[PDB]
């Protein structure tokens, strides 16, 4: 099961993300239901938008809002929702919400999985449209679910991204 | 695994359908393998036809066939194979074959996963199209299968949908 | 040639629209040459949207904009990029940009090419989630286009929106 | 255009058929605007079916219907919309339908295209399954259009299809 | 779980084969975690291949490489990855590569899925391209993978293939 | 028609790309048919490989195989079939082949188009993985084809690349 999963391999370097939606998909929010493993359906969403990279979750790890920690892993064609990525956290997109605060980490494939993002070490590797389709996508992808609302504060670099998973792999126990 | 699933957050108002064959797909018919939890191909289909809704059945349910019970879900996109939806009973198919009788429930989705149907409380509030498309799938998706035929008896509506799955709930304990 | 359809076999309520650019498709805006009747690439979209209905034009018209008049066609599935779907106004979108101000409308296929939309007379017809998608689209796609804003003004019915076709009918003769 | 076509490079054996509907899409009914040479959206189906391969017409015949004649072309992968397959009839496949009489062919890729049809001299070469599904497909994707039936009549083989190309091209002429 | 899942229900002649990779699919190389049942991405495939048909394994089956036994197994359509096939192995593919030797069985569904393969008893009885696409895949798909490389000896028979799969069924006990 | 289209709107650095076979697509090699300005299919491939790049040809121009110059084309997803990008050359790439020699262009989307291959000048600007899957795919894409063969001879830069767009304009008049 997904719970067998560790966060990853190695630490904050080499760690394992769980797909649930994945890049350029169908505007259907999955969310792994913890109990059962499988994949809910958990909204249709309302407005015209897709993810640009595929986004999940670490497995064995806490965040502040009581889910795994979230991450959105950029990769040359979109991955099955449901499959796992060996990646490696480049950044740490900070926000606010209608309830509080919220981040998101993006990450690439590990080595072994493409050479294509040897030389992405911070998330300022990639490409600068990139960037802005995340910080678009988040700013505006819950427009029309009523009472939300999100606000892009800022990046922080791999660094601080990758202390963001030991903390939330330390809240998990 | 599947079998951890309830029949429903609330009986046969709230309920779960797993997908076994999503709609408007290849022409492939799935079936979760009760044992292993896993997708079995279970039929590559004769005729040229495609499923017009979502596809699978409420888990922790017996129908008279010792299958869980049958459901159709309309989604505005087709949902990925294996994965879970929350839906609500509109109406229900009643239908004979080569062997004996056979029924099939028709569902909308949750209002917590999508607001687009919260005025669709019968079958008869579908575009009478899609009725008459799954009338005429389920008349003749069998017809190239060698001994297999299927004639449509009518509907019955939301509440007798809804009394077959309390029916098919108890039936499985 | 494109030049060769009609505005429409009869007038307001029966026109043909030209899709450059599909529903639920690749963020690729394409846009008919004039000069050859081909399909260019004007813009790989920079925001991750999709347009929420087929977008076109309607031929032998002239905008206020040096443009055939712009028109979002509602379908059962998304239609070939290039097609022309025969289709009845129900409605038009009038929003302000940054080179002043613009029009969509919103139409439905003609009742030789479905039945679905009998019952759309006015674009209060439709679900009013696609009608804040539709909104929610134009007023966002452009956001990461630089010098580029859209601010949506509102809405108009389907008779106002056919006398919007009737006037670039008689502009661009 | 595509009137500058010809019929084939050579004859019965060697001919080119214009697409209009690819094997396994959407339930959209394509068909070449003559006027224009434009695709126009002639029906958004009513079943839920797909055509078992790609359909469409040989350019600058004429048949009974007063519309050039029809065939279905097998291939490897569906073709694009509007696309040009080089090849060769093998069958002919006989209705009755509400107007009357109709009649489809059925071709395989030339060899210049493709080995895969080498052997493929008759339509009883080709998968016994595909042709049950070709009748099949005639006989019910017109169930949900009023006032529509058909009923299939029988096949007939390649040279008699290849007497029906001869015969439509000197009525188009 | 795919352990719970029999090598088959009738040994070298009805067997279970678990998709890893469909076929015609994106060049992403999954491969199915044997702790955790997951799906993972093991690579971004270099070149720019597609599997021929559908890739995986037999369970509870143990090859020389210390992996379940190998099988690609021909569909009418792609199927899901993940998914299970029951089939029947036509033949087996031998081949050199920089670790040694490799071998990769070929199998068709099972008649209880569908009645295309019921004369296909050897893999001669396939489409000879099909063979030399296989061939020329398995020879050059990692070229592009520093290290890699592989030679392909030749074919072998059904009644060997299903040899193989009885010798790594011993094997995995 | 693609005659209007002239090879440019400003010779070698804003030069137009009609596109035969789009990107990572099936392996059907299209083909634009001069007389008729309809897309052909000229050939099922008979490898198991795909176009690493949107691949087509410039308007009004001659290269020494009586066709015109041919080009890839970069793009963030891939383009419809039959579709026109306003790129910019960065490459050439030269091999030889059965009946002599060959070379194809490497191209990125005009600045008009997307931002994102702003820095991209020579195709050592491309990803090192793509360069190779580009001259991969060459060198074996038409292994299958009896009697064909390309050798890779390598690379040469954008500006002899714009020069060979020069010289094939010249060639056509
Ligand atoms: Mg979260
Ligand atoms: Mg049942
Ligand atoms: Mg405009
Ligand atoms: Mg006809
Ligand atoms: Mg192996
Ligand atoms: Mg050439
Ligand atoms: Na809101
Ligand atoms: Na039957
Ligand atoms: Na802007
Ligand atoms: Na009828
Ligand atoms: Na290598
Ligand atoms: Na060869």
């Amino acid at each position: 099961s997904y719970n067998n999963i560790p966060a990853g391999k190695d630490a904050p370097n080499d760690i394992y993300v769980i797909i649930e939606i994945p890049a350029n998909a169908a505007p259907i929010k999955y969310e792994i239901d913890k109990d059962s493993d499988a994949l809910f359906v958990d909204r249709f969403m309302g407005t015209a938008m897709f993810y640009p990279a595929n986004y999940g979750y670490v497995p064995n790890t806490l965040s502040e809002d009581g889910d795994p920690l979230d991450v959105l892993v950029v990769t040359p064609y979109p991955v099955a929702a449901g499959s796992v990525i060996r990646c490696r956290p480049v950044g740490k997109l900070n926000m606010e919400d209608d309830g509080g605060i919220d981040a998101k980490l993006i990450a690439v494939p590990h080595e072994k999985l493409s050479p294509l993002y040897k030389d992405v070490k911070e998330y300022t590797d990639l490409p600068q449209l990139l960037i802005n389709q995340v910080e678009h996508f988040f700013s505006h992808y819950k427009d029309l679910e009523p009472g939300k609302w999100v606000k892009i504060s800022g990046w922080e670099g791999a660094d601080v991204a990758k202390a963001e998973v030991i903390k939330a792999i330390e809240a998990a126990k």
